């Protein structure tokens, strides 16, 4: 219905829309900066979601599955801190202006020593036309993103690199995934663990989560 | 720029738009019923295309690559006539009202005997709000699409099945691929061979094309 949909967004008050297919006849997936919506082809009906596929034994969140493929599409744009002996990979939506994001970053070595790899996406809590977006756009545009991020977090002045990377895409993904604060940890299954967990508590949580969700 | 784009289409006169990513900074792929376009994020500039990637030895048509993945996405909706000893697979955009489409279909056994598998998509030359779309929607909605297509082509009356299949998607793909007539043959590399070739000439063409494009 593919034009009528954008007329509906153009009175719902919606900016950075992206229309995706949905597994339900007559409906389509609509990714916004405010979340995932489901709209009928004619643009007349909105359903909040998420959506589940129960053509099998368990309910699979199809919304989370689709956002998991967006996330993996953004791996090139992640600032990754590899654990020397990787036991877990976590994705953190972070903001350079946030205090708990400093506290977490200062303990990166501790995370890594425990075998937790941390992959960063940018999530300015101030939203999109902000100084944090600007700073983080610059960091994510560095030749060495790891160094730029470390330097800026440490208080060092870093001349702003420029590239095509768009922090809006990271931010929208976060919002779509349920993020409402930083730092926010997203698990490999797409699970959001809001807020700060010290390295030790983090290792123990991830170990337990792994046991419980492994699949025997 | 993702809202501004649809404002530009909403004065270019565009119906069934779909916005895809593009490999060029600041630009996006726009699939329409009239062809593939490339638009800047701000919606101010249109480039006709197609697009090529020359970060390597040869020029790769990225537009054709992207349409090749749409085509393969539609395989579930194809009416496939398997060759017992498959040497070639071709995709035919066909119209049940077209005379050369009858002539081709009548020779299906001949195609298959020569090892040519034929996979049908619907392409109403009369466009989208037409009787041909309606008939072909019904055929593609049958429990046995092969039987429905054969029966309708043979002059037999077939009560209209209904389902979620949308002939608009087949038609738009064809137009996007360069189709301007039926029957139109699309090769596995995405090449359009417009119009009718008898089974024998078809086998010889495909054999030659295979030799020339194999890659040694």
């Amino acid at each position: 219905d593919d034009a009528a949909i954008q007329q509906t967004l153009a009175k719902m008050g919606i900016k950075s829309s992206d229309i995706q297919p949905a597994p339900v006849a007559g409906m389509k997936t609509v990714l916004t900066n405010s979340g995932v919506l489901y709209i009928t082809d004619d643009g007349k009906h909105i359903i909040q979601g998420p959506m589940y596929d129960v053509s099998g034994t368990a309910p699979v969140n199809v919304t989370n599955k689709m956002l998991l493929k967006q996330l993996n599409a953004l791996e090139k744009e992640m600032i990754v801190y590899k654990a020397p002996q990787e036991k877990h990979v976590i994705t953190v939506f972070t903001d350079i202006t946030c205090g708990y994001c400093h506290k977490l970053h200062e303990q990166m070595a501790d995370y890594n020593a425990l075998g937790i790899t941390v992959r960063y996406l940018a999530f300015p809590r101030q939203g999109l036309d902000s100084d944090a977006e600007k700073e983080m756009k610059a960091i994510w545009c560095a030749k060495d993103k790891n160094k730029a991020f470390d330097d800026v977090m440490a208080g060092k002045s870093v001349a702003p690199a420029s590239c095509d990377v768009d922090i809006a895409d990271h931010y929208a993904l976060g919002v779509q995934l349920g993020v409402s604060g930083t730092p926010a940890v997203v698990l490999s299954n797409g699970t959001l663990v809001p807020g700060y967990q010290p390295p030790k508590e983090m290792k123990e949580f991830l170990d337990e989560h792994q046991k419980m969700t492994s699949g025997k």
